[PDB]
């Protein structure tokens, strides 16, 4: 190693002291990822993993943080000999990046729960020899910075992480695992995944982080959870303040999900004088549209979740329809299972529960109910249309009869006189999927033909013999 200027703020005695440290690092040529992750993991460990003895804030003494930093840098420098991998051009090689990845991987405990909380940071790597998937990729980037490899940067999709490096930062390399059971492609490019138009690789519209965005990633990666019931107020506040610092300095401009995280925090505990959560969610969506060709799903899911929690049914449906309008131009691939699970939950649990409550409130006399609004019925139909279109040309199917039951139920929540008002053109809606085009006459009928809907959604050819 640490430079003298990096040590002057220690000891860190409060949240605001940590925020100062992040401010100073972010004002530097290159913020120190190793330092910052070690601090965050330290504070998270003593605020969420083990709060014994806590009286206000776990003081971060320099002697402690410098010793952790020395354990990291020693481990990396000792195991990665740079002289074996000459840098033609001030850029790194694939072999060098692979060696760093191997080093991190080989340092990890043989067996542990890979999905635990609080194993994302370099503090976890040093003290527990444990990291989660994306934590490995972050550690590889941290290790590369510590080695002077200024070209190696973190790349992020909505459910995976890897690195970019080399001439013009144009190379990609896998450095960690994804999911559970996937035979890894460590050392390879992501170009096959890009080419198959999976959600996992975002058709190539993934985030290529600069150092400032890598700091934003570690801040999103703070995990305030103490247990299933309980969050650390101190960590929530630290994460919120750190996200505002990044925001003010411009470093969330290209980070849609960080804006959604900040909006969620503001909904929980709003900061006087700051934009509303809704404004923040829409800024996330604008970031996606500006930098990522509007090919991200979470900016709309964050918005829908907010509307859902606030029982803005119309606005939740619109936002879900918007998520489907994104997913429709992907192919559903092996390894996209996380987004399939989220779509499944929305269609088959969340929406039905919202419409069930809406129907009770309608019986009680609500006015302006989603169930009386043809534009809400349009949103519902646009949601299913994108899911159907997503499925077209995919190497695995999406829909099955489990989805059909909930579709029939959700349609039936709207009276025919409401459903009949939606104009399906070849409130006005255009269908992109052949499944929904063929369902058009069934959708606007007084009595919902349940069997015919099922047959159309699942393309089941035949009904019961006997
Ligand atoms: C499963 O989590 C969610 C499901 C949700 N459904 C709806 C609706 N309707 C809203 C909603 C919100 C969430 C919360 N989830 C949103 C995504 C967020 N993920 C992220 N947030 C910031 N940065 C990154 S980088 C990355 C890929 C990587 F982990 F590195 F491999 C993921 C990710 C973590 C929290």
């Amino acid at each position: 190693g640490l430079k003298a200027a990096q040590k002057t703020l220690f000891p860190l005695r409060s949240i605001d002291d940590v925020v100062r440290l992040f401010a100073a690092e972010l004002g530097r040529e290159e913020p120190d990822l190793v330092l910052l992750s070690l601090v965050l993991g330290f504070v998270e460990h003593f605020l969420a993993v083990n709060r014994v003895g806590l009286t206000y804030f776990p003081v971060a003494d320099l002697s402690i943080i410098a010793a952790l930093y020395a354990r990291f840098t020693a481990q990396i420098r000792g195991a990665v000999d740079l002289s074996l991998y000459p840098r033609e051009g001030g850029v790194s090689s694939r072999e060098l990046v692979k060696k760093v990845s191997d080093v991190i991987w080989n340092s990890l405990s043989r067996s542990y729960f890979k999905d635990r909380a609080h194993i994302q940071s370099l503090f976890s790597f040093i003290t527990g020899t444990k990291l989660d998937s994306s934590g490995v990729a972050f550690a590889v980037v941290g290790a590369c910075q510590a080695l002077g490899l200024r070209d190696v940067h973190l790349a992020l999709s909505e459910d995976h992480a890897w690195v970019v490096f080399g001439p013009n930062g144009e190379q990609t390399a896998e450095v960690t695992w994804h999911g559970k059971g996937n035979e890894d492609r460590r050392g390879q490019t992501v170009n096959a995944g890009v080419a198959e138009r999976s959600w996992l690789y975002l058709k190539g519209s993934y985030m290529r982080c600069d150092r400032k965005m890598e700091v934003a990633f570690m801040v999103c990666a703070i995990n305030p959870s103490i247990d299933l019931h309980t969050d650390s107020l101190e960590l929530l506040q630290l994460q919120q303040k750190l996200l505002w610092l990044l925001y003010d300095l411009g470093h969330l401009e290209r980070y849609p999900m960080a804006l959604g995280n900040l909006a969620d925090l503001e909904e929980l505990e709003p900061t006087p004088g700051r934009p509303d959560p809704l404004t923040l969610y829409h800024k996330g969506i604008a970031s996606a549209k500006t930098y990522y060709r509007d090919e991200h799903i979470y900016p709309y899911m964050y918005l829908a979740g907010y509307h859902c929690r606030n029982r803005n049914v119309r606005e939740a449906l619109q936002a879900w329809a918007d998520t489907a309008t994104v997913i429709q131009d992907y192919n559903y691939c092996r390894e996209d299972e996380e987004i399939y699970k989220e779509f499944f939950e929305v269609a088959n649990d969340v929406i039905p529960n919202l419409l069930k409550e809406a129907a009770s409130l309608l019986e009680a006399g609500s006015q302006g109910s989603a169930l009386q609004d043809p534009e809400c019925f349009a949103h519902l139909l646009r949601f299913y249309d994108g899911i159907c279109k997503w499925e077209e040309g995919s190497p695995t199917p999406v829909l099955h009869v489990g989805w059909a039951t909930f579709l029939v139920q959700s349609l039936g929540r709207f009276e025919g006189q409401v459903r009949q008002k939606v104009r399906i053109v070849s409130p006005v809606l255009t269908f992109q999927s052949e499944k929904m085009k063929g369902m058009k006459e069934l959708l606007v009928a007084t009595k919902i033909n349940s069997s015919a809907i099922k047959l159309q959604l699942t393309a089941q050819s035949q009904v019961q013999m006997k």
